[PDB]
């Protein structure tokens, strides 16, 4: 009998010792579940709204009003309710807060419920939680898209781009790519010391040196592909992302590696990357908000390489329709958070899936030993998840999920690999 | 522990009183479930081997092998594997079987055993089907595409297109879309009774009255609307299911309402239908193999249209990848019978979503007591159904399994309506 | 085994026309589901079928006796044990509170009146034969198959509502399906090379428009040898007149062509019993035509069996007052002509005690529910009527029996034609 | 009863992306439960013996070997037992492996089994492993010990210290305490960004600047405690862990701070630090088996702060036997996986904890999201974990543990704040 008996939420740190929540739901028939909630640092203008306490504490970064908004609000409204009815749940909590951008109740008092409640309906199922999200036919691991080279809002330099992606897409298996990342970011680490390179890591764990700019950072990392004993493209590809909201000013332009410049010409320098680099992915080229300038650089080199929204998305229904209609960007980077309930996050999951965008689950730069996203990745097949460089445990931890998947779902388990890039 | 402890099979009657497969699959957690096999009269040449028996019994149709298939070979293959697995234990039986077509154990013993496992499953996780397959998302009611006059291979009349459907899209829920139309159902009667045109019912529970043609027929539907009350287009719009694979021959063409046509008029013909009726979706309007024809078709009608590919498709990923890749059809029809394990069907759905392909779930013409294909359409967000008139309980079974599963929903339940085509525009 | 919650919803039935459904819910868990089927040559004397009337579904609405459900009859049971059915049924009875069941409708009381039993089975971990019949119920009974279908039934002009193959011969349940299943089809055959229709009237049987009652007989004759067997020992045959469909009270029976009085009927249908291998007739005369039946059944009813339906509507007081005048000597049984389960079994009980035959029996509109197979057995029949061997409101019941015959493995019989005693 | 019916492992990823073993144990009565295995960059001579694959896979790091071993050797000769007995259990293991080291069978599959099985053993119990392992007088939480500046072998700088450790003694509970550190975890990143210092995380999630001395660490983080409201010493103390085994060169001496020292002029240098700074605790300040030193440097500053041994003791009861019998230190740090079962640390702790020393339960450099040192600090009443900088979840989540077991224990709770340092004052 999976009816909500209690809902409370504490104040716990994420990974960067900041406050963010955690709810536990309870079920009558004794299921309990615990979800916890990431919080970003590049986050678009359009997220939903994150509910912080201000003040001292915690540098104004509590989260107890938060937490009392779940034991005085959303806890009553939800106790009773089948933890099996998502979407009723999801709906409940949206009418409840009454706003657009979630920001009486605050995006992250709302998601952890949601997720919560979705976990404990899992475990009283007797479901791994991919299998009850995605059914029965959920069996595909993603490729790790992973950040070992962090620039821009995710550690102190003057690095534009604020992700260097590798990409283990020729590996057989999850469990092999994940090995060949590890040791792509070890060997990184490697040439980084032998020259004369910082290897302090940032926010994702990956390294945050201080080069020249784009292409040295590539340079760098195709040698440690190499020094690791794999092949550029064929074993290992690049992606990035931009998070080109973050060097765009409005009314000037792209403040971008010395020189300010235009859609266009944003549009020019990663065309010119696509020539000379085993690029398989860029996320956020250009600003939140600068359609005209994304629908312009999908179609010019939108057919040579995938396009990720993330900031001009934000997982949100409305913003990716509009996407769709002018032809902006080809895959949706999907973040729970971005939008506040796993019903919503999984309209925007089916609306791209059936506009022909790809997905590509993601975690946030706040994030905490909760590995829900990896059980998310599987359920929706989407054959990508980028959730950090492999190392600090709130991004290795949704890596190591990932091989507890693999491994329960034996034989009949798919890695996505060279698949999930087809115009590569 | 949905651990899989027996799976038992018995041959029981379809809805045409011919042989199919029932299986029951039990787990040790004491869960048991039941699902059985439909059949197809109009069956394309790609699809799955139904394996039957021959000899005398039942006119050669028995299903007595198939059902020795599930006790001797399919039955000690599972059981031990989690029922969970779903596609652990369809690839275990399709490698167990061998064949591409499924032709050694038959589809209809592979699938029974495919369905009922899916059943326990989703009993012992102590889930509706829908929600066990389709997961907490799913909520989207199907259009219900009721075939009300039939034709073809499904009665005993010169009417070549098999299916006249009715699409209730003006509705604001399924309960309402399912009331609209019984009513257009029970005024079609009427109407036919006025005429002294047969009220005998064909295969599928639509009147199979021998009407002059196609354009007869669809002004008798469109008189029954007005009478019932509601508006053609806006309430209730057309469809149609050629099955014109089943008046195709080879290099000759389409034997067509008299005359032999080609490809190219058989698509003008239904241009013609396009312009004087409010159609949303024409299935199968030419032959399973006429990839030229129905490149040309999509591109000539396909945006002032849905076009569903059946018997071209067979629910199979590897002749709908042709297709999307051809541009063939902007729909696909979803038999899992067609292909044979629950997960194959699942396959080709994905590969039709994520394609910008629409899906309807169908009946087959030889169905049963089985309410499986309700529960899958919600599942599987299709927003279209198709499982025949509102008449014939091995029919209106479906239909009441959908009230159900809108009630189980309560606020959260979505029907379709209009959003299922957007082609159409009264 | 205590009723803790009563629900009904609007169903369609087989002709796309509403009826009741209701579900008992038990304290122990256990929940359990029972639909009314509906008739179209409906007795005077039936229990009252509660309709809505207005616009919706042309009148045919059955949202009143949902409502009676839930507002009247739910509250009435809650807390009674659904194993005392005598108990139950009186409340149902006393709760209405009008002899023929017109205030909650006969259509509300049955629902429950099914759906308690079943529950109460459910409960005891019993198939619904044995929870009815006890460990003593095991007879198969003869399908008795309507596989041309006429007078209310379709739209045709034959007078005779319908023509039953009742394959007598056969070792087994199975093997007795199986050749009515043949004969039909050899049937269907038969028609098509006459140029008659094969379209279905609302009984699965074939609908063609025949010259009368002869043709009718000789085509199903026909298939029965095309089938390879041999009429009378094998397959034989039986009629349901429905004779008050074809009665004006002051005119007399309007049949084939000619007015004709009871014993004008009489003489035609002793015309039949002599050229065909006839079993069974059913309401040979109109519904309260006494005179008439009394002087029939002294006629012919020692060489056939005569099957009260619409004179006898499976009212005790109805039936009592037919064996006080030599009446028939066979009961149809339908438990919506009287309205509660109870009732029913003490209509068998009085039949069966006074020598007379039963013959559980489907109404034209009936539904996916297959109790009528589990209660055919439970109260050793011998004879059930549930339709031709196609459409699935029928043929669920044949596979249901399939089953029931399975579960019994040794202990089943056949009744075949020690059913008939009066037969060769 | 809990009786064990299986036990599996894999090969999982510890925080620095290296191989590391995780096992399952399941019990006949349904329970499955998991612990995973740290691993230590400076790692002690005298440690359990960490079996690695060797080869190509992964740099040599693989633990498919040890994974192999819980299969082959360790699941068969603990199925059958009763998961309570932690005793027979942790005795069957040892002797399974017959080595002193545990070079046989590895310490990391041992270890592994040993944790797995007692978490099994409370999730059977229906009691958090807090209350199952210390019964139902467990309830001090621990002073958090956080090296939010890390140096020597835990990244790539010039640092001397290992570990530079801000001690929240004066906060009323743990969750204050909690605050406190991560107040000064963040000041202490304005302050480094504000001298142009890097904020590049080591190992540990402390900031690696490379700064010049000792002294321009420790005054770097004390400007971040008055920058973040607090109180130097009174609020928050400091600590140290000089890891000086990772600068000692047997026969040259110690290399430290560009000069070759003594063991008594490093303790020359230990009591500088002791009159300019709030220090409450001094780690291994000198080398592995340097016993005439530390009895030495015991003598001269043990009566006025805490001395840690980490790599002088390894978690190793005979080993501190000897440090007892020759006044060497004062506290015990407490790694399991440098010992190998949890009997044994249990052990260890027992010999140190009735002779006067504390202890401290300790992370390792490599860790995983696995949070049992969290409930094993309260458990065994210690008053001190050392677990990482506030940041980075493989530390931040024993933290976030310790919050729920504060939490569950409720009135019953003790912070052990000031107590746990009575030479400070
Ligand atoms: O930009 C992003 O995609 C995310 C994750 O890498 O960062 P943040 O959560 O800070 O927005
Ligand atoms: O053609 C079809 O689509 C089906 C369903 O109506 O008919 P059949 O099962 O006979 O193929
Ligand atoms: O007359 C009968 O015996 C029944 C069933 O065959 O028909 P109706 O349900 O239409 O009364
Ligand atoms: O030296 C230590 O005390 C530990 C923990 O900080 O580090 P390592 O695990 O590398 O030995
Ligand atoms: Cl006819
Ligand atoms: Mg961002
Ligand atoms: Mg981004
Ligand atoms: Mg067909
Ligand atoms: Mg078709
Ligand atoms: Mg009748
Ligand atoms: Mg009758
Ligand atoms: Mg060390
Ligand atoms: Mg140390």
């Amino acid at each position: 009998m999976p009816i909500i008996e209690q809902v409370r939420a504490r104040e716990i740190l994420d990974s960067r010792g900041n406050p963010t929540v955690e709810v536990e739901v309870a079920l009558i028939d004794g299921t309990f579940a615990r979800a916890a909630v990431p919080s970003g640092a590049s986050t678009g203008e359009h997220e939903a709204v994150e509910l912080r306490d201000g003040g001292d504490r915690y540098g104004g970064k509590g989260v107890q009003k938060a937490v009392q908004a779940v034991l005085d609000e959303i806890g009553p409204a939800v106790i009773g309710l089948n933890a099996d009815d998502q979407r009723l749940v999801d709906q409940a909590l949206v009418d409840l807060d009454g706003t657009p951008d979630k920001s009486r109740l605050g995006g992250n008092a709302i998601l952890g419920v949601s997720l919560a409640v979705a976990k404990a309906a899992a475990d009283s199922a007797e479901l791994p939680l991919f299998r009850y999200v995605g059914g029965p036919n959920a069996h595909i691991l993603p490729v790790p898209m992973m950040n070992i080279l962090n620039g821009g809002a995710h550690a102190d330099t003057a690095v534009d781009i604020q992700e260097f992606m590798v990409a283990p897409i020729g590996a057989p298996s999850f469990v092999e790519a994940l090995r060949w990342g590890a040791e792509v970011y070890h060997a990184l680490k490697s040439v980084l010391k032998k020259e004369g390179l910082s290897t302090g890591l940032g926010d994702e764990g990956g390294f945050a040196p201080d080069v020249a700019g784009t292409t040295a950072a590539l340079d760098l990392i195709s040698r440690a592909i190499e020094s690791a004993g794999l092949r550029p493209g064929a074993d290992v590809a690049l992606a990035l992302d931009a998070a080109a909201t973050e060097f765009f000013t409005d009314g000037t332009g792209y403040v971008f590696e010395g020189t300010t410049r235009t859609a266009d010409q944003m549009t020019e320098f990663y065309a010119g990357l696509l020539g000379a680099y085993p690029l398989v992915s860029i996320e956020d080229p250009l600003s939140e908000d600068d359609w005209d300038g994304w629908a312009a650089l999908t179609a010019s080199i939108g057919d040579r390489v995938q396009i990720v929204g993330d900031d001009i998305f934000v997982t949100n229904p409305e913003r990716l329709e509009e996407g769709i209609e002018r032809g902006v960007a080809n895959a949706l980077l999907v973040k729970v958070n971005q939008i506040g309930t796993l019903t919503e996050t999984l309209d925007a999951v089916t609306l791209a899936h059936h506009g022909g965008y790809r997905t590509m689950i993601s975690h946030r730069s706040g994030e905490t030993e909760d590995t829900m996203i990896a059980d998310l990745a599987v359920a929706i097949g989407s054959g990508q998840i980028k959730t950090g460089a492999p190392a600090r445990s709130e991004r290795v931890a949704k890596y190591n999920q990932l091989l507890r998947i693999e491994e329960a779902l034996g034989d009949a388990a798919r890695y996505a690999g060279d698949l999930a890039f087809p115009r590569f």
